[PDB]
């Protein structure tokens, strides 16, 4: 099944993947027709049940294709990543049977996108105190505004996050099942990013935004926690991403390495050069356990140490990649290895800042 | 005091003139063709002596210049660097008193800006191992080849350029040459699109039976490579005054941000996991400010200075990258292209690369420890 | 170590450990001596051959729970960790897998049991990481193998009754003309040099050895002429497994004690570790520890299972890379840390040789490096 | 008209054959000090007035880099006894300049300086030692840790609680002398390294101390800092001392040693070690002799930058490793440079603090 699965999402990969990551880092536009072709070939809900029209695989297969296709594209990988882990398991771990039927097929096809709306401009690492309200009068209505939204714009779904009894902080946070054509609620102007060019990071304005009370992603008061446990498989992803970033940086170094001629020898010769090649392709190998263990848990076990683990672990090996063995060509936009620095970046950042994930780690230890 | 009074002076420009056409670069792309001019006028194009039209001070003063630029913009401060460490410096040293005088007063004044053409597709690191051809023919110097990664280029009137007038000889058979942007077959190739370092226009040469006057040959014959070297250790030092101002700004912001920004109830700067980053930050650069600094000042004292120049290059640059951590403190925010830190990382990177990359800076220092 | 079984060694050897261990490793960095009652008793307690099959009267187990074993007898003690590793990866392991019936027969038993205990003999003066350019010769004379030449820093020197030793037959062929040789400690011409000053693990006899004319039966040649080279990194790889087991269990006591200090340790009015430059380090030893425990445990579940000369490098360079980064544990018992009579100052001396024996780790680098440039 | 080349001499004659005993004998080095004090190294930035070599801060920090090259055990004995033994006399302290320091300069009495408790240390502020006037002699009570100089010292700088109610600013100091009534000095510690610079436990009981009190009670906590931030500069300087040992002795063994037909330096795995070794030395040089010449012409951040980038830089000489397996042997003479590096990170301001310091200055 996994075999499997990641011989197709590698083929897939770098056959329709590798031509629409290059027109996003030219274009930095979504990728709208990719997405498409993706549901089609049924990646778009690969953790998801059959029975609401997802593949019925795993988790590890799941991890597993985001791994993969972060080798060629981390923009694309985080894409997905969102849509599935924060944008419809929300919805089916802590939905109802009528809304995980009603939502979750056009989301596991691909003919919906999902996304996922925590962050605010004053909460973003203490998302405990967001200040986006909802208030019922059986219409919820909500107010304020998000910031650094993936898939913004493009999302059909966001699972948003909102007060419903503001004197309780992080435990008066309730969830809702937010739909695009949602009266007051609109979508800010495209953010320009270091990098993941071709996502689609945007603000939200709630603005007596109506949301149905039949879509409350129940119970009220329970926000906060269906937020942080769907972060966790989230969390595995983003390692995953930055797995995928990391040896991208490394296969591309070597073939370069290797080739590339100077004082009548292959720079690969030269242990300053081959001992980074090394070191890279070893924290690969530990990336990848770490990231993998961490699914495997998850595919009935708590995981949450696992995960923040290898998110951080990932992340930070990932930025060390650092272009360097490139040369002067890898200071260049029309060489491979630039986007690798600027993505990188991100995943040390978003999903839980690697402050944030050692702090949670140290939890654990101190407990 | 010529020195504090340089520094007062270069702040004070920097933030008024630079800041604003440092936007404009980070936006537009192009290479600040006013600025430049304006800088010229306020006499920044330094450690040229008066005699041949510069400001008439020392190196030390010219390091503190690049270091002030590059806290606001690092490529304002490469191009600055080039120029004169490698653009105008070649002929002042090496030149003769006739070249000094036909060439140097513009490129000090700023009326004509200079380039460094070295590097080749084929020859980088290994520089010695460069493949354009210098053939006397007529009187005429008759130059052929490419260069890459030229800074400056297409903006630059002069080229100090290295060329093959010994082919068999390798290293030892490559001369120096004062090339002019009118040259006849001398042709400069598209604005390269790069990583960072945004207004620094960097491109492609290409040498076509380029006519070239014999009496523009910088040096002896055979002199090239040592004359690249000798110069690359003073433009080394200003790479790292570059790398410095890069970690500077980093800093500064960092601190700042991290002050007013609230999370948990209270500043993001009273977490350890953060001010101990900061305060690394400093560290590293109190280091850095000094290695630099005594690096020039062995070269302002005529003293042999390769070592310390290519040990302040690796480390302020190094030192520098590792400003990822004010990306990171004031991230979310520090990955937006309109807040002040993601363009440090970017123009970071760079340094650790050109004018010897810390490979090869790692293995000189360790040329001059192991003797002998 | 995860995903049997397995679960019954680990609970043994961490009982056997914290029991019988604990208490000999104490006189151990006191005394400096080798603690040959220990030996005795894990010989008893069937810990001296564990990936030895019961044929050869061993304890019949897998790869895994020996290195398993490795790993918790580390966490309390890293001599006692090496002690067993030697012994069984390239004191007994070259005899299991490469000696033939007869031999197997006669010398395993008394090494699996702990009756007799295993070294090594590959390192000299002049061959080290170049191993290949070892100069100890070894002529066939008369009715016997004829040795002549020295070793040095060779674990379990004194202590042990069997030494696999290598040995040119073979001097023009440099690596391809190289054997191997099962060596007896009572053996004519064969001396054992004074006990080593060391660093750290602190009582791991280890000492020089000094071939003269020294007579080895024909019958105790270890395999083929010219194989030698081959026999010692074959093994060496499972024996590097082994030193990132070490390494790891050194980790992991350095965070335990570290994390339990940390807690208890007031400053300021709060523990210590309510401060993030303190926490933050002991997450980063966690993480780097967990990195670690997978990257060892996949390695011998390759090897139990295939191809793990790669892996086995990695793990060896990242375990004590990782370990002697504990350091950090020194750090956050402070003053209390610098000290003999508290339990982490032990941990640093010990972590740097792991960085340095069974291959330095520019050496793993290097070889790591050789799989990618492939 | 700084030598420098006296104390490189003295250090290469003297000190040399001395270090070797201590790290065989762990004993104390009384001989080699009494020597180090006729050749006037004892006293070095106290004036001539109090007997004294009338030289400056940079001559003294310079004095034990040079001595830490060799021995870095010795370098912490003169670093402690000058800069927190006599120095908080010679500043705070013009009768007791003229009691204590001339036979502090000369080297006929070592000094010590008695902060740390077992309670007490990187928190020195929550001290326990009371010091209680009865009547008109204090009386000293409780237990401090850690003692550099513990037993060999004649006079120890004290701190000790005055006024208990008021915390970090009810702290005094006080000059105890070492044969005085109720004063004990433990057992010598036995320590990962710094073999032997004694360092010991002192037991307070009841102990009579006099006119000793060191300026005027409650300025003690800061008299204690004020010192420390010189002390810094000097632990900065022997982990410089340290660290330029390796490289040197690195540099030497690497061009020497030959495996795979070449060098071990022709291989950049090692020869970049060497470099960023030698660059981090050099990095380090600038921090310590710029801290010690704000002092010399305040210097507080410049202090804790030097003692933290110095202590990290040195204990990276764990890079042991160019000497390998002869690395980790007590014959050869880099395995004492790791064991001694450590210390650098913890005492006189764990490099925790120093960041935390630095950063204060940052945020301020
Ligand atoms: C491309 C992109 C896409 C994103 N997508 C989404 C999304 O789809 N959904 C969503 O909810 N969010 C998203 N984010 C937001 C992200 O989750 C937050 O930005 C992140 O948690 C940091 O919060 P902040 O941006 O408010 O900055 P802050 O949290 O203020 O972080 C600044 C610094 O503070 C540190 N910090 C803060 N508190 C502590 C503490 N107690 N201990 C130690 N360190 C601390 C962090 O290490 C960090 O370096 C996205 C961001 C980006 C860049
Ligand atoms: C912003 C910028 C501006 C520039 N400006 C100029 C200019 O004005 N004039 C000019 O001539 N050039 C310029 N260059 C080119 C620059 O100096 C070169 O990029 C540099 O010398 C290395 O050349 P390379 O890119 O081919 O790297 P290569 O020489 O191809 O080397 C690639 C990698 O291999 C390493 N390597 C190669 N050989 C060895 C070895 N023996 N040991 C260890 N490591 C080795 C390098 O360290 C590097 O990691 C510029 C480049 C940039 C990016
Ligand atoms: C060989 C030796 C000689 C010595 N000589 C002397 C001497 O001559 N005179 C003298 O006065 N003292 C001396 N000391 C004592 C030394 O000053 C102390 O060890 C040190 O000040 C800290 O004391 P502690 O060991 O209790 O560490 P603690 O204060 O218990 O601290 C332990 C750990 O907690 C951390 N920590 C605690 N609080 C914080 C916080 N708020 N933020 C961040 N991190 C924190 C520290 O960084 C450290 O890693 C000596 C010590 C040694 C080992
Ligand atoms: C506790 C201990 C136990 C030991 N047990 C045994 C045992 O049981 N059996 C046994 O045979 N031996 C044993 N040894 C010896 C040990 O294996 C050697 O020390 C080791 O093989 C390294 O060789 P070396 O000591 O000569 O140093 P060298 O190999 O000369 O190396 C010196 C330094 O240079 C580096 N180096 C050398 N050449 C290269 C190169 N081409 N590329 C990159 N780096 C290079 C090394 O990485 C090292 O850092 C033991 C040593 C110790 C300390």
């Amino acid at each position: 099944e996994q075999v499997m699965m990641r011989k197709m999402v590698r083929d897939f990969a770098r056959k329709e993947i590798a031509p629409a990551a290059e027109i996003m880092e030219k274009t930095d536009e979504f990728p709208f027709q990719l997405i498409k072709k993706m549901g089609k070939h049924g990646l778009m809900g690969i953790p998801v049940p059959e029975q609401y029209g997802g593949a019925g695989a795993d988790v590890v297969s799941y991890i597993l294709a985001i791994h993969e296709i972060s080798r060629i594209s981390a923009a694309v990988g985080v894409i997905l990543s969102v849509h599935t882990s924060v944008g419809t398991n929300p919805i089916l771990y802590f939905g109802n049977e009528e809304q995980k039927m009603k939502y979750i097929p056009n989301l596991a096809s691909g003919d919906h996108l999902g996304a996922f709306a925590l962050t605010e401009p004053h909460s973003g690492s203490d998302a405990g105190s967001l200040r986006t309200t909802a208030i019922k009068k059986g219409k919820y209505l909500l107010n304020g505004s998000k910031i650094f939204i993936t898939n913004g714009g493009a999302a059909d779904i966001y699972i948003t996050f909102a007060l419903t009894a503001p004197d309780q902080g992080r435990h008066g946070i309730s969830a809702f099942i937010v739909e695009k054509n949602t009266p007051g609620f609109t979508v800010g102007k495209k953010e320009r990013k270091l990098g993941l060019y071709g996502s689609n990071t945007t603000e939200l304005i709630f603005d007596n935004a109506e949301v149905p009370e039949a879509n409350l992603l129940g119970k009220e008061g329970d926000g906060f926690h269906i937020a942080m446990a769907n972060l966790n498989v989230g969390r595995i992803g983003i390692a995953a991403q930055a797995l995928g970033i990391a040896e991208a940086a490394l296969e591309h170094a070597v073939d370069y390495a290797k080739q590339r001629v100077q004082f009548g020898r292959p720079i690969a010769a030269n242990q300053g050069i081959s001992f980074k090649l090394a070191d890279m392709a070893t924290r690969a190998e530990a990336a990848r356990h770490l990231v993998y263990h961490a699914a495997d848990l998850h595919n009935g076990l708590n995981c949450g140490k696992e995960a923040s683990m290898a998110k951080q672990f990932a992340s930070d090996a990932a930025v060390k990649a650092l272009v360097q063995i490139y040369g002067g060509y890898g200071y260049m936009k029309d060489y491979p290895v630039e986007r690798l620095l600027r993505d990188a970046k991100v995943t040390q950042i978003y999903e839980g800042t690697n402050e944030i994930q050692r702090l949670i780690i140290s939890k654990y230890l101190l407990g």
